[PDB]
């Protein structure tokens, strides 16, 4: 009778909310997609074991083109769940699927889960200070995406931090590292020369949020661009002007150069 | 020797993650704070029964002034949990507590949970389009703060959405309603005349996010200002120019008038 969109969280199968788990366990059919993000600390098997249900994984094509043919038909006479990494409606286009559900006469409900969008709070940067977000996409052929550079410029001008989601090519098992994102940004900088992203720019890297020991590092691009931040997923952040407490946390917790403690007010 | 910052999530006792629950259950001591926000869909008793541990609630003073006197001494020789509504470290004052832990020679780990910051994705508005966030504070005496109005102005002129956290008197457990926020914003507009918030402004109200039955409503201030959005908590969003997909979700899912499809896109 219903369709549930349930987030699985940041890193492993235990990042699902108790609410989401109890609801999933009682659903008749369970579908899921693992192309919008990477849960580096679990496997399909462990997720299936926790929920006690077989999980039918769908590809991007299955979802975007055939969601109404694969999932919705069952939701008309059964309780169906659609699982996704992190929060199902953050930096995905899954919200549109609720419209398809409605038009198909299917009621849908959303169960949230920890998202990287809010988890960056662990970097010590004030969440309210984050401005517009952007995605660093892999260049393809003659096409080299650069909109994310303008976003950083716009936020920085306002003293706001910029969250940069990094690209993912699930089927090819490609996960953009913070290092690759920094390299692309330097290239865009040489092209636009806006002084937005250089070797002297302070950046923050958060890798495998959700795990108990995520990698949290802050420093200048010149020093971090070749640093090993561990396995993906990674997210890159370009902070705006720092408040004293933000700088203190980056130094004490993220190993940033003590010199950033001296904010230029 | 270990302190766990564990998020309780959005609304009720089941919004904690499985990871958070299992870790909390094994902790020797469990503390909690309910001053950064509240858990409107549950009670201390229900949270205690779920975790199966006595929970010592701490006031803002207990934490800000005495975190190292009350919590850290126990964390030095035991496993201690510190529960917070939402996702830990979204609240600005949380981060610094990890530095206190470090100074006391205590290891700390963060267990994330859903935050309203990311849960607003259920409004159908693209997460990347949210700019700087702000809090609408109740005016009192001769004090009439209005910085949140400027935040909306700066975001909107850049085509970005503005997430407005509404004031809460945690201690007294009194919540500002979206209606009161709209009244205040109209009040501020009449004083600043910036043309930022008027009867013709399109707003989105999200009430009781996390619940299976949150109220999601979109429409013009003139129509929503006296509407009943149900019990707290309420969140108010002033969207910037909309992508057609965002507008269609607001119409189909949030009952927005068809007019937004031609006026706000
Ligand atoms: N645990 C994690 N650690 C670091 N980055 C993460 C992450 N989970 C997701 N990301 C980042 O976000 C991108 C996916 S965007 C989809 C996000 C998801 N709906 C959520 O709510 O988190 C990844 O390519 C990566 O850059």
């Amino acid at each position: 009778m219903v369709l549930y969109f349930i987030g699985l969280g940041l890193y492993d199968e235990r990042d699902i909310t108790v609410k989401g788990l109890e609801i999933a366990k009682k659903c008749d059919y369970v579908f899921a997609e693992f192309y919008t993000s990477l849960m580096a600390g679990t496997t399909l098997g462990r997720i299936q074991k926790l929920i006690g249900k077989e999980i039918r994984v769908l590809s991007r094509e299955d979802v975007e083109l055939n969601f109404e043919k694969i999932v919705l038909p069952l939701a008309k006479e059964n309780d169906v769940a659609f699982l996704t990494p992190g929060d199902p409606l953050v930096a995905t286009t899954h919200a549109e699927l609720r419209i398809r559900a409605k038009r198909a006469g299917v009621e849908s409900y959303v169960i949230h889960a920890p998202s990287i969008y809010s988890a960056v709070g662990i970097t010590g940067l004030h969440i309210y200070k984050f401005g517009k977000s952007a995605t660093v996409a892999y260049p393809e052929g003659n096409w080299f995406p650069t909109s994310y550079y303008d976003v950083i410029k716009e936020n920085a001008e306002r003293g706001l931090h910029t969250l940069l989601f990094l690209d993912i090519k699930a089927e090819k098992r490609m996960y953009m590292t913070a290092n690759e994102a920094m390299e692309l940004l330097l290239k865009v900088e040489d092209m636009k020369k806006g002084g937005v992203f250089t070797d002297d720019t302070l950046v923050v890297v958060l890798a495998r949020a959700g795990s108990l020991n995520p990698t949290i590092r802050a420093g200048y691009v010149k020093d971090l661009i070749r640093e090993d931040f561990g396995d993906p997923p990674h997210i890159l952040i370009v902070p705006g002007k720092l408040h004293i407490v933000e700088a203190e946390y980056l130094v004490e917790i993220a190993g940033a150069p003590r010199e950033i403690l001296r904010v230029n007010v």
